[PDB]
């Protein structure tokens, strides 16, 4: 059984993690199954602080690690919040003071371009000194609405209005919402390569 | 017409950028057309190094940049050269010092498996703070080959053995090379996405 360290101490992303490799021999662990802790995101692009995710995982335990970093970008606003999108609206902030802060950027900015994309990169690192780790990159584009509609998701799904489905990413049933999002994406490019494997 | 910042002063690299994206109305501009000054990378990824040099062209010269990091990596040396492919026998070592220098790490390994790969990692960044910046991945599997031969190609190629030709990259026509190597796939890589964008 091919043992892989989760850097994430997220639960939904540790079970969609298992439900999509559900046919493969592969385990994975929480880092914090070996008591590692959290590292501090420093980088600039998801790419970045994935790696510094999962680097540090693979050195303290001594297995291959993953680790994802995702953001929502705007055109509008010179892809912010980026990988500032869970700072966004400062220290202890809530979902909803988030999506104010995104919305009043954008009111502020006047732009017509209400284009944004949410983005998830996963990083696979064989161990702590590897140079060519696996990196899957899940892109969603849509737009960001006037105000927030839908009782599901988190974050500023309710603000991410999906074109193709003429429904914000709230407003979407949860495995709808999974099966097509940044996450499924980056989700289904590992699946390929790892079943591939 | 688009205008994107080569960063690299590498002139077949330049070349081959051209050639590749010929049909495109696109126009590379290497950094030194800005007198940029030289990064160092110190990344322990190849992505790292690429997308530092990628954003230090961008912010010194305003637009858009690309650039990448490449390297050999060894199964039984732990990927080594990896990073440190041009750094592998002193910062001023020939390619012949670090051939040699690979060879001896090689047989001081004892390990019977000389599998090995080349990796090219290519980086657009939109701007210096772009947060998801193209990633593009090119991975040429093959073999360490006990003596150099061959009279084309550089650096490690004279003991990069290509088992499907029975030969090594730098025995192989440099336009053989080209098409299969770490650096032709990822520059179809890139070229589908420029091309499709
Ligand atoms: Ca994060
Ligand atoms: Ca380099």
């Amino acid at each position: 059984m091919l043992e892989i360290v989760l850097a994430s101490q997220n639960s939904s992303k540790l079970a969609e993690m298992q439900e999509l490799l559900r046919d493969l021999e592969i385990k994975f662990i929480p880092q914090t199954e070996f008591s590692v802790p959290d590292i501090e995101e420093t980088g600039s692009t998801f790419v970045e602080n994935a790696i510094i995710k999962a680097r540090h995982a693979a050195k303290q335990t001594g297995l291959p690690a993953l680790a994802d970093d995702s953001g929502l970008t705007i055109a509008a606003l010179n892809s912010a919040p980026g990988v500032f999108s869970s700072r966004y609206a400062g220290k202890n902030a809530t979902d909803a003071e988030r999506i104010q802060k995104v919305l009043e950027a954008l009111e502020a900015a006047d732009d017509s371009d209400r284009s944004a994309s949410f983005h998830c990169v996963i990083a696979l690192m064989e161990n702590e000194n590897d140079p060519a780790p696996l990196i899957c990159h899940g892109v969603w584009e849509g737009e960001i609405a006037r105000e927030p509609r839908g009782k599901n998701g988190f974050g500023y799904d309710p603000i991410f209005y999906v074109p193709s489905h003429q429904r914000t990413a709230a407003e979407l049933d949860p495995q709808e919402k999974n099966a097509i999002s940044h996450r499924g994406q980056a989700l289904e490019q590992l699946s390929t390569v790892l079943t591939e494997a």
